[PDB]
């Protein structure tokens, strides 16, 4: 099956197709991840998937979505991930980490306790940072302060910090996270990004942002590990076409700047829209950024069942099947696809004490 | 629904009636356990089942089953338990651990390493002990040291230790291990049992160590916790009648002696047997024996589907369901049967970071 081949990316190997893309936790304390996600990563790993992708772990401490993030702003935060991503190897996946920043979507509830921007006199709160100090609206009202050039040239110096020490605590796949209406998104967009300097206006002022973050990256990154970013393509906004279009152009050029794989996904950049969710509905469009920017891709929203996830290999829509909520459901999910598309020695996903019994 | 009713027993309230069941992992050195298993544990816990057992725990070095055999003969290795016992706790989920002693099928490979007795040459091999010099045969054909009566009251003792340890350790369940063919059940079976002394002939002395270990542990495990073995009740050795009639005595006088629960099972005690495995097949057997002897039970060995389960709870046949293999193949198996029984809410059998994205 398609599923369960290999997929060999610059120095890294994957056992399987599957991926469990990043998911957050809302479990971190100060930044610090602890037993929680210790627990919940090692057992992911083990469940047989061939890359697992650490929860959106923040670049700088306003850059959490929630109090509950994790992050990596300093090197005692980076250091606690180091027995985590040996679990993850021991258990024989691939450790990847996406490093982020949510922009004006940060100082939020976990989503079981509002999911909603934090109250003024909550004491949790801190200012946000954006494009430009326009909220997102809906029940994320926060105005977010319009960053300086002093600014972007900081966040800049913390992602590069941020993929420095990752890579020091032996993570060997790094996304970018350019997705969801966090800042790096919202930077992209004309909905968010009303600035009239370097940074807004035109397509190569959107895409500066962007595009300087990941060179700024991929120089401490080391080339023979894969250099990834999810980046939300279109928005179900009315502008669908136009916004595609201009999104596959910068997947060019993030190819042309050394990105290795995109993982496509939705811009949530702003509340008002009209998104069809359906099972594998983002197959035709992650095949599209695929074939006209001419670059590995994977998805999510939609392919957590094995023949989804097949038939979206088959269809040559994605390189690496992204399977997130049905990992939480269970963890032990490529055991069951495997079952499902009758592969041989199914239960040989798992570790010997559990494959032995599961023959 | 039955299935997740709570259960209270003594002092402790178990959130469901699914217990999962001891179940080896062979994964220790020198009896001493590590993150293979604390992952595989509080991954279990965090699944959602009221009790969690942990595999059967040599109370001596000699009583493992294999080299890979958890131990608990010494405070280094109950100090080893410690943090997986709070890990189980703040999953809310109950701690339990099986005490045992493997007897003459002891000193034997790893299951996908031969699963036979070591041979002699090999090092990792130790002399094993029990009730009488015979071999189990087939693939255990070791001839076992027979027992002293300095044995019998060291191996008691390593049992009360192990119990002691246990309790310090702050497990709030214990299973003594008196089935499958080990120690303990050996010394029941008049199979295993040739001894002319007061530890075998007539059904007292073949009772004897059973009782005396249970009523050495029960000095030194707490009142309020409960106290309980896994017994097997039959072997499928055309012999049954009689068998189940003196095992039900047995457990009346278990129970006489502070017995709280009682895990029905098969004796495997030799191998020339014809065990009818199916679905639920062991529910009459433990009905009995509940019945009977007045005791609540458990068991297990073909329980694992959710219809099954709650059917033998409605049926009074057992009090809390064991489900092994299932739980090996999705850790998360008790949401699995809350969202096919159809229990409301049920993603929040699963902490809020699951629960959450998946009502
Ligand atoms: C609990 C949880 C956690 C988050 C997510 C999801 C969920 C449910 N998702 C989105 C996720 O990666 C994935 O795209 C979606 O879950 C859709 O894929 P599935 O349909 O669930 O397979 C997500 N995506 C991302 O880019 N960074 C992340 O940290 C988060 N956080
Ligand atoms: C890998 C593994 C590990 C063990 C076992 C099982 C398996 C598969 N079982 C037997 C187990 O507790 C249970 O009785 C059986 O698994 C039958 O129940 P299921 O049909 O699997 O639910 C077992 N039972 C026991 O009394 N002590 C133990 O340590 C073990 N070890």
């Amino acid at each position: 099956s398609a599923l369960f081949e290999p997929y060999t990316l610059k120095d890294v190997t994957l056992r399987n197709r599957i991926a469990i893309p990043p998911m957050c936790q809302y479990m971190a304390e100060d930044g610090m991840i602890n037993d929680w996600h210790h627990v919940h990563l090692a057992g992911l790993a083990r469940g047989g998937a061939g890359l697992l992708v650490v929860e959106a772990t923040a670049v700088a401490p306003e850059g959490r979505i929630t109090p509950g993030c994790a992050g990596i702003w300093s090197d005692a935060h980076a250091q606690a991930f180091v027995p985590v991503v040996q679990a993850i190897k021991a258990a024989g996946s691939v450790p990847g980490i996406q490093i982020a920043h949510a922009g004006r979507k940060a100082s939020a509830n976990r989503p079981w306790e509002g999911d909603d921007h934090i109250a003024a006199d909550d004491t949790r709160g801190w200012e946000t940072i954006a494009p430009s100090a326009i909220a997102f609206g809906a029940h994320l009202p926060k105005v977010p302060r319009e960053m300086t050039l002093d600014d972007i040239a900081r966040v800049k110096q913390d992602f590069v910090d941020a993929a420095r020490r990752a890579r020091d605590a032996g993570f060997e796949w790094i996304e970018l996270h350019f997705a969801h209406g966090y800042l790096g998104q919202s930077f992209f967009s004309e909905h968010s990004n009303k600035r009239t300097d370097a940074y807004g206006g035109s397509f190569d002022n959107r895409s500066r942002f962007l595009l300087e973050t990941l060179a700024a990256v991929r120089e401490v990154w080391p080339e023979n590990l894969p250099l990834t970013a999810r980046f939300g393509v279109l928005e179900y906004d009315g502008r669908d076409e136009q916004t595609l279009e201009e999104s596959i152009e910068l997947a060019r050029r993030f190819k042309a700047g050394g990105l290795d794989l995109l993982s496509v996904s939705v811009g949530f950049t702003i509340p008002d829209t009209n998104i069809p969710w359906g099972p594998a509905f983002m197959g035709p469009i992650a095949e599209r950024v695929r074939r006209e920017a001419k670059l590995p891709v994977t998805s999510a929203w939609g392919f957590g069942t094995p023949q989804l996830a097949e038939a979206a290999l088959q269809a040559n829509q994605l390189d690496l099947v992204s399977v997130g909520r049905a990992h939480l459901a269970d963890p032990h999910w490529a055991y069951f696809a495997a079952k499902e598309l009758g592969v041989e020695k199914a239960s040989w996903t798992l570790p010997a004490p559990y494959a032995h019994w599961l023959e």
